[PDB]
This record gives C-alpha cells, sequence and structure tokens, in this order.
DNA sequence: CGCCGCGTCAGACTCGTAGGATTATAGCATACGTGAGGTGGGATGTCAAGGCCTTTTTTGCCTAAAATGTGATCTAGATCACATTTTA
C-alpha cells in the first residue's frame, strides 16, 4: 500500500516535469528501486470487474453469460 | 361509509455489435513466521555379472539292416533304301 502511495504521488510530479507519464525505466530510477518491483506492483494494482456488468450495451449480456467453464471434462475425452 | 394518497407492480420472442473504468488516502520501528533455498540419507530403482532346473542344441550311439558298390555277360529293341500295295 505504502509503495503504491509513493508511486501514484510521484507520478503526478513526474507528469508535471515531463509533461507526460513516466516509464518503469525512468520511474524505477526515480523510485530508487529496480524495474522488477515496479513492474510487479503495476501488475498487482488491478481490481475485479463485477460479473453483473452489461458487456452487452443493451440488456442482453451480463458478462457472466459469456464465461466458459474449463474444469470438468469433455465427453469425447471420456470415451 | 366512501374517498384520497401513497405505494406496488407487469410491460412479446430468437438472432447479432463493441471493449471497458476510476480517487486517494503518512510514516517509520519491532518483532515474528513462512516461503524458497540447502542437504545428508534411507530407500528405491537400475545395470552388469553369477548359481538352481528344464529345455534346447549339439551330439554320442546303437544295431537293424536296407542300401550302395564290383563289372563282364547278355538281351530285346532299333535302322534304311528299295518294291510295291493299299485306300479314299
Amino acid at each position: 500500500i505504502e509503495t503504491i502511495n509513493k508511486l501514484n504521488r510521484i507520478s503526478r510530479q513526474m507528469l508535471q516535469e515531463m509533461g507526460r507519464e513516466p516509464t518503469p525505466e525512468e520511474l524505477a530510477e526515480r523510485m530508487l528501486m529496480p524495474e522488477d518491483k515496479i513492474r510487479k506492483v503495476l501488475k498487482i494494482a488491478k481490481e475485479p470487474i463485477s460479473m453483473e456488468t452489461p458487456i452487452g450495451d443493451d440488456e442482453d449480456s451480463h458478462l457472466g453469460d459469456f464465461i466458459e467453464d474449463t474444469t470438468l471434462e469433455l465427453p469425447l475425452d471420456s470415451a
């Protein structure tokens, strides 16, 4: 959490300075820690996106309908 | 008794189209456990030569014994130009 705070606060100032966003190269430099941890945390920062959202813009497809289950078996494999 | 206000509750059906989110939240110190790493060590699994038995491959061998050789003495087939001679 603390690492994320420092990141997203510094990215604003880097946005002022550059006029653009920072890269994990430039930001791993500014963040004092190597690119592995940066990239890692960037991979961690994502949330879930709520199956009951309407990916059909019309009330046709709540996202859960789209989802496949690849867990059970296929009858051809059984045979 | 008979309004009136407020609130509850349905609004056809099968296909297709697209990807998709966002704000800001302090900071460092203590101390404890769990994940990724070492590490000898039973124990399991493998691979190359040897002793029990039967079968198989050579291989003795065992005697019936029928077969393989000895060669001078024959024999019953086999020929060819001429002289007819028969048959369709």
